[PDB]
């Protein structure tokens, strides 16, 4: 029957014998246990060691497996994805389905995971009541047997499937058999951009419920106009025999204090001409001055639902955390507790580099702590309902949640092919309805989403209305079909730009500022995805935040995304390395597109994380004379754990500092008068840095946590006094091939054939391994590459424009190399042209002035042909012979920063180990740049000027030729790139050019100057 | 003190190269002990009679952004025509130059002055790579105005009919010029991107006779 019906190739069959969905149950038989959320004796975990065998197709599964352990099976940990155990390959594909698009059929070769468990059941569980099994997540479809007998079937990889095992179990030892199919008709609705894995990847548990039981309960909280009064309404449903002596009590607790209680027999109010629900009752509790829930202050109450008899005998209790909050859209603004939210959000996939798609509490906690520490207040469940514990943690730690249905059909042509088809309405409805039934009591969930990237079909409209009808307490959003359809309360585009329209036919992405004011449009706009953080990215992040702050109806967005989806593989030395698409023999694949995170897979931050934290600050600052104005962007909390630290420094040298307690009301202002600052000793620029410091530890942060900062230039005293003229004078030695300059122990060598400084000597020690030459290219970032590949070039991508113009292979042709002796210096003058097939791309004109103090002043003037694509950089590079431990600089830092991603960086004196000046992006590229640098120190060398630089053991050549960071090898010496100018990195998306015009090197003529000396 | 700041000489040196003379200068402009601007220059005069002037200016970050960064002089020459390769033919400023076209323009000198009834800075042309006036040619990438009225006279005279032609011709050649604004005329209206706030500025001119 099972192999004959092929339920996994029929979208009409999404389950067999599956129980109704409901909120989290534990069936406590003690009310105090329910109140305190202590473990329940009636809820057992079946996680641990199971038996597992892999088969290529369900037809290959032997019948004996139903009754007897297979001797060829292995003992494996559950929950798990079987790809993470090495049984077959995980597949990384973005849009294109991993299977032939032929709905509702899947491949005949359909990897089949045969799980089994021998376990014990207490006799008391079978003597009364109902024993069910709960599978929180099975990917993608499964049949279940118990003691050899068939129980049921389930689809939807991201919601729990529950089955009554009461009739199947015996006292003592029992054996479960679970046949998990990798592919099913459900796979057509699970085309999310992520690793395609399978298995029993979430918790398995057993729940005992009494025969007479709470089968569902819904908790609603409504408020008066100023939120000083609330009514809690709890609808409770039962199954079992109705008796007049049955009662429901709902009690509400604030900590140890019961604040309200109500008791009633079953029997709901009249609904229609046939009466009401005899199996339901609704309790209403008054609450004066409720403590309100927000991400700022996650006040929670506990609601306990007791099923009992009139004489007082408890039958069972269920419970949940209650957060008193109202979510509503009014006058085009999303309001929480009457105040307009500013969503500092991120999209978060459930990903672990070792365990795949199996989530654990420790990883979830680490994510939430890192999010809150970096000024995020919201998370989108991209693109499926999460592990149940996620919502509990968001309730308790305080994050706003977008809960999203497990529906994505991105690879269909057109995208709405299934979602507009009524044949698929049943399968889609269950993914929406069962999510709402599970998650509706969680205060952290503020918005429902209909799924992701499935076009706009009539099924979306039906399901949109279904939610609006069942749950009026939360807006519904959905991006498909152009982000502003009739199926969304919120304009929720993905990667719409701040100022630039992208008028794609049918589904345009308007500038977000322009989108708001389109004729007739009144809704709020919150980007469901923006700032694609792929590799070296988040260029232009500050532009979004400026606009979010300026425009009331631009209420923020969710960054794409939290964590890189890299996976651990092991090399010959057994060393773990980070793997992406294709590294498992998976083909077709989408290579490094699985890595878009603000953090590495192990939760180490990318440099971009600090840019997000700074732009998402909850305190804004202005300076006027001696006065600092601090504005709070909190809606509910006073600044009761904040002090402002201020510091004034002269080019990195501290001059004065101080502390002032912050006492600011939500949305209020505080004026801080800085004391009269002493006059600086010498020339230079004074800089003011302020930081907001949290003195006290919280649930989400340590004592001394920095939550906000800002810098200003104060007074500058320009240096007018000439240094004392040195007595030494450099000597020019002219030969046919070289111009040499000597000054005591030091010597400079300019090759007359090449026109470059080819060597320098301090004593008899050589300083260079490669000559000092102009550089106009970079190892291409992911944003430079986009979707371009060797097999399918995207001629519009930055990397391809540079390649085709000859930027990477242009040869320096010497035009001029002269030497002159000045009164106190030797002057070398050079001119080079870079050409590709008869075309002059760049001209570089330089002077090198070496004086008696041993300083070499370099002046560079570059011409760039207006009709060549704007170059990635205008600078100099060389390979130094020196390898030194430390890098010391006066400039923006301490972390990596680029021209369109440097707002988080501060100007100061920074000192780091050399390894910190390299950013280990899994896909290697130009990295580690620091901008606005006036002084750089490395070993015996000092460079002064106004430049950007990176410094590492890897050439640009090696970085661009190496696909994986673990394959990089430190070269001899140290590669130095010093740029007068550097192009933006972009990142509004990573599939089209995204570097804004103002960060492109289009001026045509460029000037910079450096001084190279010994410090 | 921008209007009253006096140039203090910091350096003036002359060197002889293989085929050129190199004059190096540095100046500081101060007001009550505060250094507003520093100007460092080289003048390189070669065998072909061309003088290459390289200018590097520092502007104190806490001084209000300057109206221009350039050179001026009063020429002895009064010529009938002004010929230039740059934006024109009409007066244009960095935040009002979209209507102007890059081409070869040739106008009578009087057309290079705009007779605003209340006199002010006027007649600038931007994006100019070559200017010709009598025997003189200047080349580079600059903005310029040219007339018989000094900036000093224009600012001291409240009506255009009270202006008098001065001896010779006043040339203002700017590497950089501030926007004119106009969103209104009762509060500062020059947009941030047209203010001279970069702190360090570089431009080059070649002066020669043709
Ligand atoms: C590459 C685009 C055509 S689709 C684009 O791909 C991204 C890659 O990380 C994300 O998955 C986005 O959600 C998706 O819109
Ligand atoms: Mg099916
Ligand atoms: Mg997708
Ligand atoms: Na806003
Ligand atoms: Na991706
Ligand atoms: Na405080
Ligand atoms: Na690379
Ligand atoms: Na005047």
């Amino acid at each position: 029957v099972v192999l004959q019906r092929r339920d996994w190739e029929n979208p009409g069959v999404t389950q067999l014998n599956r129980l109704a969905a409901h909120p989290p149950f534990a069936s406590w038989r003690n009310s105090e246990e329910a109140r305190t959320d202590r473990p329940s004796q009636q809820l057992r975990s079946l996680n641990g060691e199971w038996r597992f065998a892999w088969f290529p197709a369900p037809e290959a599964v032997p019948e004996s497996w139903l009754e007897c352990d297979l001797p060829e099976a292995d003992t494996v940990v559950v929950p798990s994805n079987w790809q993470m155990h090495g049984y077959d390959a995980p597949i990384y594909t973005n849009v294109t389905y991993p299977i032939t698009v032929n709905p509702p059929f899947v491949p005949t070769e359909n990897p089949t995971g045969c799980y089994s468990l021998t376990f014990n059941v207490d006799e008391s569980w079978l003597q009364e009541g109902q024993t069910r099994i709960i599978f929180d997540g099975v990917n993608s479809a499964f049949h279940l047997w118990c003691n050899g007998r068939w129980v049921g079937y389930g689809q939807d990889s991201r919601l729990p499937s529950e089955f009554d095992l009461s009739a199947f179990l015996r006292a003592g030892e029992n054996r479960l058999a679970v046949m998990v199919l990798r592919w099913s008709d459900g796979s057509y609705l699970e085309d999310q951009d992520m690793w395609r894995m399978s298995g029993i990847f979430r918790d398995v548990s057993l729940l005992h419920k009494p025969t007479t039981q709470i089968s569902d309960f819904h908790v609603a909280t409504r408020f008066n106009d100023d939120f000083s009064r609330a009514v809690l309404e709890a609808e409770v449903q039962m199954c079992g025999e109705l008796r007049d002596y049955l009662r429901v009590t709902v009690s509400l607790w604030q900590g140890e204090t019961q604040v309200a209680s109500g008791t009633a027999p079953f029997g709901g109010e009249i609904i229609d001409e046939r009466g009401g629900y005899a199996d339901r009752v609704t309790l209403r509790l008054n609450v004066e001055n409720p403590k309100l829930w927000s991400a700022e202050i996650p006040n929670l109450y506990r609601a306990v639902v007791e099923l009992h008899t009139a004489d007082g005998t408890l039958i069972e209790a269920e419970a949940c955390d209650v957060g008193f909050r109202e979510v509503r859209i009014e006058n085009g603004l999303l309001l929480l507790n009457g105040k307009p939210l500013l969503i500092r959000g991120v999209n978060r996939h459930e990903h672990h580099p070792l365990h795949g798609q199996v989530m654990d509490e420790q990883t979830m906690v680490q994510d939430i702590l890192l999010m809150k520490q970096n000024n995020f207040n919201a998370v989108r469940c991209s693109h499926y309902p999460n592990h149940p514990l996620w919502y509990t943690l968001c309730d308790r730690y305080g994050l706003y949640v977008v809960d999203e249905a497990n529906i994505e059909t991105h690879g269909m042509v057109p995208m709405n092919r299934l979602t507009d088809d009524p044949r698929w309405l049943p399968a889609m409805s269950e993914r929406v309805t069962r999510m709402v039934q599970r998650d509706r009591n969680h205060p952290s969930v503020i918005i429902w989403s209909l799924g992701d990237e499935s076009g706009h079909g009539a099924n979306h409209d039906a399901l949109y209305r279904w939610i609006k009808s069942v749950d009026p307490s939360r807006p519904v959003q959905y991006e498909g079909g152009g982000a502003d359809t009739t199926a969304t309360d919120i304009i929720c585009p993905m990667y719409a730009r701040v100022d630039e329209d992208q008028p794609f036919p049918a589904v345009p992405k308007w500038s977000i500022k322009k989108w708001l004011s389109l004729p007739g449009e009144t809704r709020p706009l919150i980007l469901c995805e923006y700032a694609h953080a792929m590799g070296n990215s988040l260029g232009g992040f500050a532009k979004y935040w400026q606009a979010f702050r300026q425009y009331p109806r631009l209420q923020g967005g969710f960054v794409w995304d939290w964590v890189d989806q890299s996976l651990i593989k092991y090399d010959e030395n057994g060393n773990p390395w980070s793997a992406y698409g294709g590294d498992f023999g998976d083909t077709p694949n989408d290579r490094q597109f699985c890595m878009n995170g603000l953090v590495f897979a192990d939760r180490t931050p990318h440099p971009a994380l600090t840019e997000a934290k700074h732009q998402q600050q909850f305190f804004q600052f202005r300076l006027s004379g001696q006065t600092i104005e601090v504005t709070s962007e909190y809606l509910f909390r006073h600044s009761d754990n904040e002090l402002l630290h201020w510091m004034v420094a002269l080019d990195g040298k501290p001059l004065a500092s101080g502390e002032v307690p912050l006492d600011v009301a939500p949305q209020g202002k505080q004026l801080i008068e800085l004391p009269e600052l002493p006059q600086p000793e010498s020339a230079g620029q004074l800089w003011l840095t302020v930081r907001v410091v949290q003195p006290n530890a919280t649930a989400w942060s340590e004592a001394g946590h920095i939550s906000a900062w800002q810098q200003w230039r104060l007074a500058e005293n320009l240096s007018v006094t000439l240094p004392a003229a040195s007595h030494a004078i450099p000597h020019l030695t002219t030969s046919e091939m070289d111009f040499c300059i000597e000054l005591g122990n030091k010597r400079w060598q300019f090759n007359r054939q090449s026109g470059f400084l080819s060597q320098m000597w301090i004593g008899d020690k050589k300083q260079l391994l490669t000559p000092l030459r102009d550089q106009f290219t970079r190892a291409p970032l992911d944003n430079d590459i986009g979707v371009s590949e060797a097999t399918r070039i995207d001629p519009n991508a930055w990397v391809e424009r540079w390649k085709a113009a000859g930027h990477y292979q242009a040869e320096a042709a010497l035009l001029q190399c002269t030497a002159d002796t000045l009164a106190d210096a030797v002057l070398i003058t050079t001119a080079h042209a870079w050409q590709h097939q008869g075309k002059t791309l760049f001209i570089s004109r330089k002077t090198y002035r070496i004086d008696g103090s041993g300083q070499m002043a370099i002046t560079v003037d570059v011409e760039v042909a207006s009709d060549t694509p704007h170059p990635a950089r205008i600078g100099l590079n060389c390979q130094l012979a020196q390898v030194a431990e430390r890098v010391n600089w006066l400039g923006l830092g301490p972390q990596e920063n680029y021209p369109d991603r440097l707002t988080a960086a501060c100007f100061d004196r920074w000192d780091l180990p050399l390894s910190d000046m390299y950013t280990p992006y899994v896909f290697p590229s130009e990295n580690g740049l620091r901008c606005g640098t006036r002084e750089l120190n490395y070993g015996p060398h000092q460079w002064r000027g106004d430049f950007q630089f990176n410094i590492s053991r890897y050439s640009q050549q090696q970085l661009m030729e190496t696909s994986h960071r673990h394959l990089l090898h430190a070269e001899e010496g140290t590669w130095l790139n010093i740029d007068g100018f550097h192009m933006g990195i972009g990142g509004d998306d990573s599939w089209s050019p995204s570097v804004s015009a103002e960060f492109q090197l289009s001026a045509g003529r460029y000037h910079y100057q450096l001084v190279w000396c010994q410090k």
